């Protein structure tokens, strides 16, 4: 299945889904038996976040309308509430003293990964380094339940926008959908907004220039999220940034969210990364471990600045994997060649085209183990000449740097842009030093003796401070 | 019919109506012949406001949908699809054609200067006040245009709040509306073992919710909705408010969240206006009188408001021998359990059926009532007495405000508390001068001398 098919299918599923704040005492079967009267239920689950919440995915969207019909406005807060009716519900018993079935406990689907301290033991008790990186991956990656919750959050924000742009969509991009998302990560959202003798037309208010329109639209949705709600808080409008942005927390799901107007270049990146992530499990294994490594050594940071970003790091990892013998993943120009007329995408002059079908890509013949790749990553970039060379992911080669920035990574979809232009000399040097130390640790450590000594080894040794 | 029946019927008609900005050259018949293919047309008319517009009222609401189906988006824009259309000739340069002129229904009254001659050529003062009334009152076409404006804001509000209604109140629907007046709008909201409810953020008061709602709709009207301009948010007033101009209709509009006290006032005034034509005749002439003498003003302040003046006129009419209109307490008595309306402890109940009210036996002519209005309030002790419209009597003033008129639906509120001593005194003086002019003028000699007389004499500056 292609990225685009997965997006559509996930959004269509979210479109016919709701959230129900459950009561203290909860009989799952009765609730589901009741909710099913409004229509068939394809999927559901429960999770914990300031109480027990449940996601309900109906087979028909009409089921949502049916359920909405019988739902009421909090009688306890009559004229004291903003009567905006969304898909967030709060179920309570009609006759509290008529609970007629055995109350069982419910299975709570986890929405956050276990912390680093708890992860180290599990890594240390693994057999090899490969397995360590697969433990980490499995502990960290997004669950099916979490993904559905992310798409639903998008779907609730969409409903606000459509009020006046009926054909709009709010689509997740970035780590949420590029296969490299870890539990607890932000949800990045793109708003995408576009016979007689008389020529008949609607009267419609015109919009200003692209940027100014984006700012007003995002400002108003921000205001709505803040005031029409429910569950949105810490709504922070950052409309003056290069890319206008609204940040907000969504309390029912517990996500932190970023909303901007659609940038089709950024979506192609997400699809590019999706392909790379789907082509081979080692790709995702390496990313998750190296992201974690960077965070632990203070190379990355939650606030923008001179630090390397996960996006940049992720791109450096793809470049590494492009330069193997033989390559674990193909280059972008190779994917452009395989791209037929169905997959052609030009976005402001530059050809952002590449294949969508995974079948067309021949599998790699590379059989290197993660053990070798992790150390070689550190080895490779530890001894990389960042002053003379830059990273081109189209060619998959080291080339001369168009600009004199310390760390230059060629933006694969735009001609002379550097995705890591923010990075200064100090931060790059610290990365190189951490990379070199990490390689040294791995190359010349006694793995067996450290297991005996009950001390860190392999991935675990590079995931603790120096 | 009752106020409520009229509201529903007008809103149902507006619900299945649209506006069409017509082309320069216009063949009415062809256009209507075309539009009728989408369904039957109960009513239509044309008017003039930065070009020719036409209101089309279909018999079925489905006709709107049919028409909407074939309509296209301007080939940029906020693609909000409402009921405002822009028809143009497919082939402009192949028509005469269409040089047939159309009847323009007027949406504003003729100015005061043009009105004086018509008043001076009347037979009596009664007829003068009926000329003025007829020249000024809302037309059927204008009323439909007002209800339509409400209906478009409703759809527009409904984007976020599907169960909303937008209802006109005030002068638009209390029978005392004159052409060119504002359109006041109230935004109103109306199996198994579980009691299911929405999750909604709790706000400390209705007030704070009202402000946020109106602020967002304002922003949308400004940035998304078509034909709205001069959107002015006044959320800090006693009643939160958004003002805006609606360019297609040319109305100035005021939008607030439903205040049921204000609607009862509108219905109260509707009853009084419907009980007798003299009531409406007196209001329109005395409103015009106040405006001409600078007693009233378009901007709030120390001036008497039309609402206050209108209330003073009702009080006058309550105190006739016999009364031309009944008191509020009399209407409360006749109000059955069907018409009971308590709002905030205070009983805002009164009859809705006009049949239950016995007609007045008063046969006084407008001639006498106009002069007696001036006479009555000219010699009224405003320092000792206040106006109670429930009792219909002069009573001691609960507060020491210069002009005290008892708010009929709320306890110890003064609708004219804004009025100071200077402005009241000027009113009393104008009232006294106006009475004197009328009492001791030679009506016949002034007609001979080609000069003002009667109502016309009190509608020119002194
Ligand atoms: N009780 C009370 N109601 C008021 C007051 N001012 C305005 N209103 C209400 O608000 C409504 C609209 O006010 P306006 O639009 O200023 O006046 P109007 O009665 O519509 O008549 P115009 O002056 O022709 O617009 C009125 O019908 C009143 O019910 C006040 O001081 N007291
Ligand atoms: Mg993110
Ligand atoms: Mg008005």
């Amino acid at each position: 299945k292609t990225f685009t098919e997965v997006q559509t299918e996930r959004l269509e599923q979210a479109d016919r889904s709701v959230l129900i704040k459950c009561p203290s005492k909860l009989n799952e079967k009765k609730l589901l038996q009741y909710l099913s009267s409004h229509g068939k239920i394809d999927n559901y689950f429960f999770f914990e976040n300031r109480g027990i919440h449940a996601l309900i995915e109906f087979s028909e969207k009409s089921s949502v309308a049916s359920l909405q019909a019988v739902t009421g406005i909090p009688k306890a807060a009559e004229h004291h509430v903003v009567p905006y009716k969304s898909r967030l519900f709060t179920f309570t018993l009609k006759n509290p003293g008529s609970q007629a079935a055995e109350e069982r406990p419910v299975k709570i689907s986890p929405q956050s990964h276990i912390p680093v301290n708890e992860l180290i033991p599990k890594l240390c008790h693994a057999d090899s380094i490969s397995s360590q990186m697969y433990i980490l991956l499995n502990e960290y990656q997004l669950t099916e339940e979490n993904i559905k919750l992310r798409y639903l959050a998008c779907s609730l924000v969409r409903d606000f926008a459509r009020a006046y742009f009926p054909d709009s969509t709010v689509k997740p991009f970035g780590s949420s959908v590029n296969t490299f998302g870890k539990l607890g990560c932000d949800v990045d959202m793109f708003l995408d907004f576009h016979k007689g003798p008389f020529e008949m037309e609607y009267q419609m208010k015109r919009l200003p220039s692209e940027r100014l329109a984006t700012q007003k639209i995002l400002s108003i949705i921000g205001d709505c999220l803040d005031n029409f709600g429910p569950g949105y808080s810490s709504v922070q409008k950052i409309l003056n940034a290069r890319c206008p942005l609204v940040k907000f927390s969504h309390q029912p799901t517990g996500f932190q969210c970023d909303l901007s107007v659609s940038n089709s270049i950024a979506i192609r990146c997400s699809e590019l990364l999706y392909i790379y992530g789907c082509l081979d499990p080692r790709v995702r294994a390496l990313v998750f471990s190296l992201r974690c490594w960077a965070r632990v050594h203070g190379l990355t940071n939650s606030v923008p600045g001179t630090w390397i970003t996960n996006f940049s790091l992720t791109m450096m990892i793809m470049f590494f994997l492009q330069k193997r013998s033989p390559p674990i993943i193909p280059t972008l120009d190779q994917l452009k060649e395989l791209a037929d007329e169905k997959d052609k995408h030009v976005i402001g002059g530059y050809d952002c085209s590449f294949v969508s079908d995974l079948s067309k890509i021949k599998p790699t013949k590379n059989t290197e183990t993660l053990d070798e790749l992790l150390c070689d990553f550190f080895q490779y970039f530890g001894n990389f000449d960042f002053r003379k060379n830059s990273l081109n992911l189209r060619k998959g080669k080291e080339v001369n740097k168009p600009e004199s920035s310390p760390l230059y990574i060629w933006n694969p979809f735009e001609q002379d842009l550097n995705i890591s232009k923010n990075v200064n000399q100090p931060q790059l040097e610290k990365f190189v030093a951490m990379a070199r130390e990490s390689a040294w640790i791995l190359q010349k450590e006694d793995k067996t003796q450290q297991m005996i000594n009950k001390e860190p080894w392999g991935l675990a040794a590079v995931l603790i401070p120096f």
